[PDB]
């Protein structure tokens, strides 16, 4: 019994299964106190003040209620070599490759994990508070939303999870006796400290391990307090666990932005998009379009959960409640909507601090006022090695985005009429092309690169990628399902295209193609825009010949390399339809 150690809330008031989870890991981890989070503003402010008192965070006096954390240099990102999924058979988690290691995930046996678990978690929270975070992934009470409970010994995680999810007493009420994802986290530094504490950031880099057990509905993470390792809603739940749930239940959990686009007549369409690059999604999702009368609005910039309703519409929600964006490259010039979002109630991690209480990073594109000296993320003076860590972050409420979509919290979701795959390619791949079919579209997603990153999901596949491809293809056999039109974009051909707000011109063409305009020319790789199909007013003389140019020699090599990749990495689980599209594309290119 742990009722004596409860410092907020009550074990009695919890649902029986939530109590089992809290009390069981309390017995294992042995925390001093147990804090059931209510999600309130009072709880949030006093927790920030407590982190301030202990040197864990610093207040940023320039802004309204903004904070800065500086971490141990050994704990600054997701570590893929210590990120694992546990199933009975390895084959269900990753395809068995013909050669070498799998690039599509990392499996660990139930037995191996059991040893690792017992060598870490017993007594790991000694002298620390165990925070119980009840959180909803998606608008509270949405039919697409899923609920979880995160146990953690890190106040930084609690604060960050308040921004990145809906959390508090309301989630416990909405949950009741229903199912939830069990999330267990520890920084892995029980008191008294065995190891020395670096920069007031508790971590155990040697024993760091981020484990997923989809069959048990469990995420178990140890040793890292950073981002995707500690905010277990973000990658562990929303992509890795969710994609397995999505396979079982007939929906999709994807690494996609969701944006709403409006034409000058007020007609609205929603698009989803997967890019492998860090900045690529936020650039597009928070874009200021340069075309007169066109509007762009953000539903989300990272995760999309998509399900077909009874009318056959692919409905999407953003399961997150905030933005955990990469800080470097966030420019006052070329990303003003993102900068506006972060001016209040934002937790920054590993960015540089100015003398006047502001933030700084590489690519901010705003010169500092005279006198203003910079302190780097290592807490030392800096003079124009980088001032901010390249994977440094802002953690900010989604509601504060100036162009947040009015339907971003709609429980039914938004109707996805188009899915966009993206890649940074210097040669060969045109500005934009549209997939010939759903099956070809799935192949396009599988052939993405900028290391190859199919669906932008390489580090996040929750199960076998071959079976993931088969799951995608199976959507074409759902009764009366209106399949989204699929496109591939490449802003970075050479640079022949300005990009930024001008990409709205490419989105107009996608919009019109969805409406059924004959504004397309057929090519061996798919449909491209016609001569004069794009709106180029205000751009001068852009080289549309070389920009939409399709070289026989390039694409011959491209399909060969895709063939080798998919044969090697997906192997026996590669669905016939993907191997068909590959040979079909190979054949179309041979006839050029
Ligand atoms: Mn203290
Ligand atoms: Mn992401
Ligand atoms: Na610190």
């Amino acid at each position: 019994d742990f009722s004596a150690k409860v410092i907020q809330g009550s074990l009695d008031s919890l649902p029986q299964e939530v109590r089992k989870f809290v009390e069981g890991n309390a017995q294992l981890c042995q925390p001093e106190y147990i804090h059931i989070c209510d999600g309130s503003e009072e709880e949030y402010g006093r927790l920030l003040a407590h982190m301030q008192e202990e040197g864990v965070i610093r207040k940023l006096k320039k802004y309204d209620n903004c904070w800065l954390a500086l971490t141990d240099p050994r704990d600054v990102a997701r570590i893929e070599s210590k990120t694992v999924i546990i199933t009975q058979e390895q084959r269900d988690t990753v395809p068995i490759p013909k050669s070498g290691q799998s690039q599509l995930g990392r499996w660990m046996s139930e037995e191996d994990f059991e040893k690792a678990f017992n060598a870490r978690f017993p007594g790991c929270m000694k002298g620390r508070t165990m925070y119980v975070i009840p959180f909803s992934m998606g608008p509270l009470g949405s039919p697409l939303a899923k609920i979880g409970i995160e146990l953690t010994d890190s106040p930084y995680v609690v604060a960050s999870m308040r921004i990145m999810t809906r959390m508090g007493t309301s989630v416990l009420e909405a949950l009741g006796d229903g199912e939830f994802i069990k999330c267990l986290h520890s920084v892995g530094c029980p008191l008294p400290l065995k190891k020395p504490l670096v920069n007031n950031w508790a971590c155990n880099p040697e024993l760091t391990l981020i484990a997923h057990l989809p069959d048990r509905r469990e995420i178990i993470s140890f040793g890292s307090g950073y981002g995707g390792n500690s905010l277990l809603g973000k990658k562990c739940f929303a992509l890795r666990i969710a994609s397995r749930l999505a396979k079982e239940e007939g929906w999709l959990a994807e690494h996609m932005l969701i944006l709403g686009i409006t034409n000058p007549e007020g007609k609205k369409k929603y698009l989803a998009a997967a890019f492998p690059s860090a900045c690529g999604k936020t650039n597009l999702a928070m874009m200021n379009p340069t075309l007169p009368g066109w509007k762009v609005e953000c539903v989300g910039d990272d995760i999309a959960w998509m399900k077909f309703d009874a009318q056959g519409n692919l409905r999407a929600i953003n399961p997150e409640n905030g933005f955990f964006g990469v800080a470097p490259g966030t420019s006052v010039k070329t990303n003003p909507n993102a900068i506006k979002t972060i001016q209040k109630n934002t937790i920054f991690t590993n960015v540089a601090e100015t003398s006047d209480g502001g933030v700084y990073w590489e690519g901010i594109d705003e010169p500092l006022a005279p006198g203003v000296t910079i302190t780097s993320w290592k807490n030392k003076e800096w003079r124009p090695e980088p001032c901010a860590h390249p994977n440094s972050r802002f953690c900010t409420p989604a509601s504060q985005c100036p162009i947040i979509d009015p339907a971003w919290e709609s429980p039914e979701g938004v109707p996805i009429e188009g899915i966009i795959f993206g890649g940074r390619r210097p040669a060969g791949v045109p500005l934009v092309y549209e997939a010939l079919s759903w099956q070809h579209g799935v192949f396009v997603g599988a052939a993405m690169r900028s290391m190859r990153d199919p669906f932008a999901m390489r580090p996040f596949f929750g199960y076998n990628f071959g079976k993931y491809l088969a799951h995608w293809l199976s959507m074409a056999h759902r009764p009366a399902a209106k399949l989204p039109k699929i496109f591939h974009v490449n802003w970075f051909r050479k640079f022949l295209w300005p990009g930024f707000g001008e990409n709205s011109r490419v989105l107009e063409w996608m919009f019109g193609r969805i409406e059924g305009e004959d504004s397309a020319k057929l090519t061996p790789i798919g449909y491209v825009p016609k001569e004069d199909a794009l709106n180029l007013k205000g751009l001068g003389d852009v080289n549309v010949e070389e920009l939409f140019g399709i070289s026989k020699e390039f694409w011959e090599k491209e399909v060969e390399e895709i063939d080798k990749y998919l044969e090697d990495q997906v192997n026996a689980d590669l669905p016939y339809e993907i191997e068909r599209e590959l040979r079909a594309l190979k054949q179309r290119i041979s006839q050029m």
